[PDB]
């Protein structure tokens, strides 16, 4: 009958003392047990979002977030979890009292120009979702097919220096897909346990791929870690042209994506919505190389990056140490502020830590 | 399981990209998406309300709605899509702040004679629906015949001058209805794609025909496009006499439907409620023919007749352009106004017209 | 409460006394009332069904069937009704009792060569659908368009004399359509009765379109009034080459096709499975058209044809008349018999009409 | 409402073309279709079922199955993909047709003692779940958490040469584990990607560990892959030993086990129910490594271990290599024979491959 | 969400090791599995009718059942438990092979004296059930007081010799039941554990009472342990006229019940269906006191009633020991024989004992 018994919900609740994930920071047995029988409409779960940070106790080179999102209902439907940690993520921003605002006009970029002997690379890089699409970690074969087919057909209608064609990993060679990984374009086949973890490698390679612009300078990333990753790149210390190419190819690309029919994810309290809470906000991520020895000569490195909101990554990946002293120092934040805020941010601060090189 | 996906709204949106209805200038994804899942209580779907629109990119002759209604429920469940429409079909009327009153006193009229030289005919039109039977669009075979008899029964009762029988079109021959129609009596078989697409058409001609007095200046049509149509024509300028007719007749046949339980579906935020969005409000549709040549001489005849909100149609019909200068002029609102004021104004403005002559 | 009654079946019964359809010639109360509340898994019902031969009492030049098809599992949901008029529609098969077999191998084939100076034109026909989705009379716009990708992918694949480029109907222009049309390639958009009453016309001309080899001798129409339309053409009278290619090219498709993991709708009972019950079993409609005055020496022409089980259609469409004396004559079935033996068939009745000619 | 259509089961199809596994060679669409919308009670899903296999196109050392269980009803409920890859991964064993004998009796083994200069080690293996839990693909951290309890508190019953204590990996260190593994003792974590992929490494290291006897020559692993996993291991080459204790071991776990009122999952026409299909049966993996030099004399030696229906993996796990020449041979069928049967096949192997030595 | 698991069945398998029921010797845990689910129309499960075994091990004067039905469909729903129980209570009875046959003559009743130096008392038992009203471990208050007012109505109409009142507990004052008790007619309030544990303790005396003729010869207990419990006494040792005063007011305690359209609950492959397994059949329980000294030269007793099927309680109650040597000598089996069979063989046993007192 119904008068069986299910397990408690303690008698699932993870064991998290040895973790260190923000999100083992925040789940307690009575967050657990609220959300324990929630669900999203297409069948999220709690125990699927914090999957991966339990997998998980820390990762090596930076700290994580533990948790990702099925959908756009998870943000809402999990919020209760979500939201401290979302709050902790991004630096003083309560995700529900407060909004977010977006602002992708570079004419208001100032400088924009780096030493070229000190920085080397100059990129850009966001991420959007299609609305009424499941997120990579829940997405089934199918949803990823048609996130596939919908921004091939949109980007197909670019036209000038933003014109290009899509290769799909699985028409691409071994030779070909590895050298534009060391050429720091194409992503890699997901291997890292926080990745595997949350679901975001079913079904390799298919129904993932790139587009590039014939210079490279503007790609695409179709269904790697999330549903698109826009990204602008120049050898060189040129942030204002970078960041000028990437917003208006953002924007071209927003109007042929809305032309069908389809629309971003996006919500006023979280601006674009994407999988992994480190990312929410405007998923911007601009940032640029750093010659070696010239800020090799670095004692209290940590410091100064905490205090500039900086994250320093190695050249290769997140997943990658720095070796030789050239470090992928980035921005942290992407919630709460603006694009154009952040890009400036970025440009100071690097340009801070120039003249603090002082050989 | 239940893990299966459905197709995301975004996946059935209608490609309106050259269509010129005002349902596709309204038709916004987030809406389509918002009311994709709903329905009216007998089963009625928005796709279904906005088929006929996304089939028919416009009307050589004039401008669309592009959607019907299925029953009553239909302009609440799917209100978000209507209102919009209504308010932009109706010039500058809200359908969901302010309200409808409707008046059918012939006794406040004023002139309501013409140059009988100039108008040749006279004629008035409206139509009703009978609450709990579902709109000729949704109809079943059973509901329109419920329809017919309710009517049928209803208008028996009928005498005096507005005293005749009911022909039903299954027993005329194509002889009669052929010389009613050029005797501009009867309606035409439904060809127009117009009115096909939104599926006013099935199991023609069952359950279908017209209640006309002896005289044929009072007509009724029964389930050709609405449930109801209650014309009054006169050969000639006197629209105050026919419109007297005319409202008498419908007061009687409201008296008559009412005294057997049914009654004529009407909504205060709306008025009486039909098919069309063209003609909720009061369904009023008075208009009269013209003289050929002495409107004939013309210059900017489509601003003046927007200036005075009145429609251009053929004799012969909306589907039929003008020839020799016969000019079928009409009002073009039904709603916000009432029909005394709807009949006074297509009198002033055929006057004007007459007055502007000026050979 | 539930107490209240629903109308009875009866009083939905369609008024089919005047109708000459196949259906109404089988459509007994008992019937109507037994599939009334039956239905398909995707919604189809009954009176969607025969909709359209309920409209249509009967066409001007050629007996009709009545009903359509709106997935595979109406020919199961509803076979009450289908199978007697199946059984009439195809003379003397019971879809209930035999089997059906298609051959598609023309190294069996005979002669094939007609006189060029009495056939002119030689084509083939044929049509397939694709599981899983709604067929066109009840196809969604994601469905039709859903089709259009999985044709369209898999038509990529050819190679060799059966190579080309799908157009889209979106895109060519009326002089361009209309020109394919007077060529007798394309299709002409649904303004017959019989086929808007079953809804085959929504969303014109959205998700369809015509891809034909550079020589124009194999094409293949994409949601006109089927998912597939295989055809053969060739203006002259080898039908036999004609035919090597009709069935090379589809063969080739079916492989390009389940590549993917799609799969063309089949049963044994029925064998290909498309939306009017005239063409189910193989769909095949091989056929030829004729010099006007060789052939316009005929005084007892119907029964002939009716003994050779011929159709007599109009150069132009089955939905015009023939004028002049060249008259587009075709097989008539096209289930049970497979296609190798409908192919000879139609040569041999032919050859024996031009025999006949005896000028 | 309901008319919403769902992704047609090809439109979520896997794209198999170039992967190897056991499941694609067997993956249908009619069969991916079938089972599309099925589930064991638990909620397994056939999806759940193929995606390891999905994930991984083979694996580098040996043909993998590509596909395992959620619970016991995934072997019934998904039953028609699963019979014909366990009949092709047993060499001709139709799962449906013949049923499965277990015999755990030692004292008909003959022989049994190996050229302890050409052995090094002899070792026995198998695996038992508990009826009533999920499988580890799809166990959640309670029914982990159960399945350890219940096996430490049935397995602290034990007495004499078969007596130790459990020690949990959450408690182990890493030199003590990693000195286990090189040892051959313990299990080394999950990062296989055929293991990942399946979900056998949620809440690592959460609710497992081993148990091992005093002279560690008796081993449960819990919660690794399976539920349980009893080895029993002696350097050197009597397996008869080592086989008589491993059997008289397992009869007491299994005694202790239901003494409280579990039972281990079984069915006739299956066996011991366990994940992955290659185990079913018996589980039964009896193998010894071998001395390098003395068998690296070795031409054909593919063809004679197929057929003597033994595996080669390298010492040091099936994901590893052979180097030295040091050869870890096992035997490869597990279902249809008795684990007397299979321990006297690898006796008699395993000496054939000594005597064709022929140094 | 339904992905929470429930406590596995062997989770909450009883521990009965100590215990000695005749439950506990047939509860294996894949029935208990089988019949965790299941339950009667009424909501009776499988834990309730086993947990009077459960909380007793054993009963120190007789071996027990351990279980209780709670209604009719019990013996059904439960059958796979119940069925080998009554086959090992009842010696040699299949529940679901053979039928039982009940005859209630004592016309065929032979001898039925008794040596009265001996035997002292003599008396016969039974139990009848109502049909749709719960048993009396499972019956709510108002079930209970339906069944009391349906007998005391019934037996309000019986007439002569079997006439009395009948007396409601809640009115007995302490004396008067007390001397009732002690005079061997009235029933005890429950206080052993098998009573209170299987749950016919509950509301306390409420709607239950005693009805005896004016003689107090024939005794009807209504709600104590049973629905219905026909007792007729006699002290003395004529058997027969006790039995035939019983047999009689049964019988026309039937007809009264069944006039007012109750009845029995009864089924061919039980009889008489009653809560207790051991009272199944026929309920009957013929038996005699004895005289203590002359029964007392026993010293194979156990093995001799064993023989004879006699079971050997307390003067006093089941509950209660044999002191003096006055030994309450009953018949065991009551289900396959008949009352007629049953007291027949109670005659020649005691008859037997007597013979063998040999003083
Ligand atoms: N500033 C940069 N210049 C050049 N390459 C970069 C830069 N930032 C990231 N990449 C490239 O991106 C890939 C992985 O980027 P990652 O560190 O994961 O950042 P994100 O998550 O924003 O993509 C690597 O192949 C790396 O070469
Ligand atoms: N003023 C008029 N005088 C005569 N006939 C008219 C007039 N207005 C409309 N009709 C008749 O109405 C029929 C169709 O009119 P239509 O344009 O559909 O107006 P409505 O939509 O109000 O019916 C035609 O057959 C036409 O003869
Ligand atoms: N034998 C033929 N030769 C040339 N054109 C043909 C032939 N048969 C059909 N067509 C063309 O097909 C179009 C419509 O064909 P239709 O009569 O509807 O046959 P189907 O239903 O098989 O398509 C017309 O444009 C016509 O020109
Ligand atoms: N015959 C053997 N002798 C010694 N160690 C063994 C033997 N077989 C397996 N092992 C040990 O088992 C571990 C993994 O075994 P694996 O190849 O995965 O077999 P299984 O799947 O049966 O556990 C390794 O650490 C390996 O050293
Ligand atoms: N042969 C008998 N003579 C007198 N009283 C009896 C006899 N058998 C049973 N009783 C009375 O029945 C009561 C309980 O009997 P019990 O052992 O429960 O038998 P049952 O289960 O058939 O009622 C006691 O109070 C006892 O006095
Ligand atoms: C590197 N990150 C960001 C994070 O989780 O913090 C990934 N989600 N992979
Ligand atoms: C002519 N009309 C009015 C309209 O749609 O605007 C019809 N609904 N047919
Ligand atoms: C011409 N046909 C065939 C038929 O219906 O008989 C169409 N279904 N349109
Ligand atoms: C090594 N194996 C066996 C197999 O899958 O064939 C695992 N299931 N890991
Ligand atoms: C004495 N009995 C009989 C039995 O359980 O065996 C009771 N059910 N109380
Ligand atoms: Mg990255
Ligand atoms: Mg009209
Ligand atoms: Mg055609
Ligand atoms: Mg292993
Ligand atoms: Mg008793």
């Amino acid at each position: 009958s119904e008068r069986r018994r299910l397990y408690p919900p303690s008698a699932e609740y993870p064991d998290l003392r040895k973790h260190n994930n923000c999100m083992a920071s925040h789940l307690t047995p009575a967050v657990y047990a609220r959300l324990c029988d929630k669900t999203t409409p297409t069948g999220w779960t709690l125990d699927q979002c914090i999957q991966t940070g339990v997998d998980n106790p820390g990762h090596p080179f930076i700290k994580t977030v533990g948790m990702v999102a099925g959908d756009e209902e998870t943000y809402e439907v999990f919020a209760d979890l979500f939201d401290p940690v979302i709050q902790e993520r991004h630096n003083g921003y309560d995700p529900r009292t407060m909004k977010h605002t977006t602002d992708l006009d570079a004419s208001k970029i100032r400088s924009g120009y780096f030493d070229e002997r000190y920085v080397l690379s100059s990129r850009v890089r966001t991420g959007r979702s299609i609305r009424g699409l499941s997120l990579p970690p829940a997405c089934t074969r199918a949803e990823r097919r048609e996130v596939e087919r919908v921004v091939v057909d949109a980007l197909s209608g670019l036209k000038g220096d933003l014109a290009g064609r899509y290769y799909r990993l699985s028409e691409m060679t071994e030779a070909e897909q590895q050298q534009l990984i060391d050429d720091h374009f194409l992503f890699d086949k997901p291997v890292s346990p926080l990745l595997t973890a949350a679901g975001m490698a079913r079904d390799w390679p298919d129904a993932r791929g790139i587009w590039h612009n014939n210079e490279k300078s503007f790609l695409i990333w179709v269904n790697e870690q999330d549903h698109t990753r826009v990204i602008s790149m120049e050898k060189g210390g040129n942030m204002k042209r970078v960041f000028e190419r990437f917003c208006r190819g953002l924007k071209e690309v927003e109007r042929l994506i809305q032309e069908r029919g389809w629309e971003f994810m996006w919500n006023e309290r979280l601006g674009y919505i994407l999988t992994c809470p480190s990312n929410l906000g405007t998923g911007l991520r601009a940032g640029v190389h750093i010659k070696l020895p010239l800020l090799s000569k670095d004692s209290r490195f940590p410091k100064i990056l905490e205090n500039l909101r900086l994250q320093k990554r190695g050249t290769g990946g997140v997943d990658t140490a720095a070796t030789g002293g050239v470090f992928d120092i980035s921005n942290l934040d992407r919630l709460g502020k603006s694009e154009v805020e952040l890009v400036q941010l970025v440009i100071d601060g690097v340009n801070y830590l120039i003249d603090c090189e002082r050989r």
